[PDB]
């Protein structure tokens, strides 16, 4: 695990996990595919009840992306998110 997204990570609980990755597993046909594309991005936050603002998809995506985004990577970008609740 990158080091750096092992912290975002550790901001969630397993159980947190385990919902994210359900929801992550509808974008993806799992058995051939590790990424959804920057498209179905919000819609999995959005699945999850986030609700990032389309300057702010571009923007983690050039900050927090290694076109498409895989697993950690959808994490690291949900942890950050969650963190803009009001
Ligand atoms: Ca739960
Ligand atoms: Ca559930």
């Amino acid at each position: 695990m990158d080091d750096i997204y092992k912290a975002a990570v550790e901001q969630l609980t397993e159980e947190q996990k385990n919902e994210f990755k359900a929801a992550f597993d509808i974008f993806v046909l799992g058995a051939e595919d590790g990424c959804i594309s920057t498209k179905e991005l919000g819609k999995v936050m959005r699945m999850l009840g986030q609700n990032p603002t389309p300057e702010e998809l571009q923007e983690m995506i050039d900050e927090v992306d290694e076109g498409t985004v895989d697993f950690d990577e959808f994490l690291v970008m949900m942890v950050r998110c969650m963190k803009d609740d009001s």
